């Protein structure tokens, strides 16, 4: 998209030299932000083909609070088979800490039912939070949260939503961000009978991995095109009823995708 | 600064109009993000006279875990006041989260040390964070984190910093807060050798209270003077052993200050 292919170009020329974790290497830059205002279209990037299945049902995965993958194997979703163990287990990663994000005395927190209730009885609030870095359970993660902080806001009468993503692969990882968080914020919107307002995007570590150099500039001499739109054919009674056939994408013609090795 | 009023007049021209908590009523934006180079100079604005004393004591008084006003009051520093109960605790605030975040196993990880560690060994981390937004806790706090969530870089023996703020009181706490984190940055660049690099703030509900607008007004028909500068007269053994007057600032020269009354 026009934010995302500049912000692509911004790491290539101010990225500096890291070294990672995976001992890769990296061109990275600390601190940005980009905004989506999603009256405009769905933020699905067009300069690259994405596979729209995989984003919604992992979206639906952490919203059940679920941290095994044998749902997304029952659905053909092999995105996160490298972390899980032997029996399909991730730890107590995103879905875990939305849905019930463990007190020292026991209970257990619903982070997404209180922030609906939140949006419907005081949206005036500037504590609609959901977190995902829970400090005390990071240890037992198969791998910390890379969008880990997100806000909601309402001003006349739009739902916007800003995301703090600490790590970011802007080539494999970013547009698919993107996409399923500006999902969630339609869903949100239409269980609060809300409009959609705006995304706002800000990164951590925001990198381009050595290896995928190649694919990014051919990525980067594609002309943008047009957003699609996002239609939901059912409101459902609750936001945990949501469906894969629930949503359609129309008007997506993308290029042809580009084929790249991922960084374990 | 020029980044701080920019800010100010934005929140005027594309605010909108919102109630709060308070009933005061607030004009304000989602999402907006401002740089400062520290090698520049401190980031201390001169618009507005503001008092060095409490910025220091409140930030050596987070770094002991700290949250009984009974410190602040030994300095004279009465920024907290409102909110301290009877035997002037605050609750699981700020301090205690940075210093000892209680996990569900009954262990406490000391967050603070943990960044130092990671500068010192592991600088090239993606993971350098310390996070104020206990969900578990914050129904004991006096008040929910403004200042919630902070993440630091290291890039060519710079150090760095972003701090997301999810609500903000632009002309009452945001100037606070920036000479807040920027000491602190100081603080640990010099503990790990490092120079300072950028301090990157990132708001969330960024806002100005309606009985704010003619003393804004005010303050923004004032030329910025040159940035003063922060002298640091020691080194001690560790970040927990600074003092008051281990600090000295120098070429402060600011405008009157201006009187405003605080939201509570
Ligand atoms: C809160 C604050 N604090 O110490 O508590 C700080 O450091 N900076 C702020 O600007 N800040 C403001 C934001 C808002 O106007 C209120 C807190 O209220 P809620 O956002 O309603 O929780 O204080
Ligand atoms: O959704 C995501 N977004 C994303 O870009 N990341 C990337 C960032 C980085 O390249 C890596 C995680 O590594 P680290 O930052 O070293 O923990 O994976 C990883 C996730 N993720 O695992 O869910």
């Amino acid at each position: 998209m026009k934010q995302y292919l500049e912000l692509m170009q911004k790491v290539l020329d101010e990225g500096t030299q890291k070294n990672d974790r995976t001992g890769t290497g990296t061109l990275s830059i600390f601190g940005h932000q980009m905004r989506f205002n999603l009256q405009d279209g769905f933020p699905l990037v067009t300069t690259q083909r994405c596979h729209l299945r995989s984003i919604i049902h992992e979206l639906l995965w952490f919203l059940q609070g679920d941290t095994n993958i044998a749902y997304l194997h029952e659905n053909n979703v092999t995105i996160w088979d490298e972390w899980a163990d032997e029996n399909g287990d991730l730890g107590p990663v995103y879905g875990k800490q939305w849905r019930a994000w463990p007190t020292p005395d026991g209970r257990h927190i619903d982070q997404i039912t209180t922030v609906l209730n939140q949006l419907k009885n005081d949206p005036d609030s500037r504590r609609i939070i959901v977190s995902a870095w829970n400090v005390g359970e990071l240890d037992k993660m198969a791998l910390a949260p890379c969008h880990a902080f997100f806000q909601f806001y309402v001003a006349d009468g739009k739902l916007s939503c800003q995301l703090y993503q600490r790590s970011c692969d802007v080539f494999l990882g970013l547009p698919f961000n993107i996409a399923s968080y500006a999902l969630l914020v339609h869903m949100m919107a239409q269980q609060c009978d809300l409009e959609v307002g705006d995304f706002v995007w800000t990164g951590g570590d925001t990198h381009l991995y050595s290896n995928h150099m190649d694919q990014t500039h051919l990525q980067l001499s594609r002309e943008p095109r047009p957003l699609p739109k996002l239609i939901i054919k059912r409101k459902p009674e609750s936001i945990f009823d949501y469906r894969f056939e629930d949503f359609e994408i129309e008007g997506y013609d993308p290029h042809p995708g580009i084929k790249a090795p991922v960084a374990i």
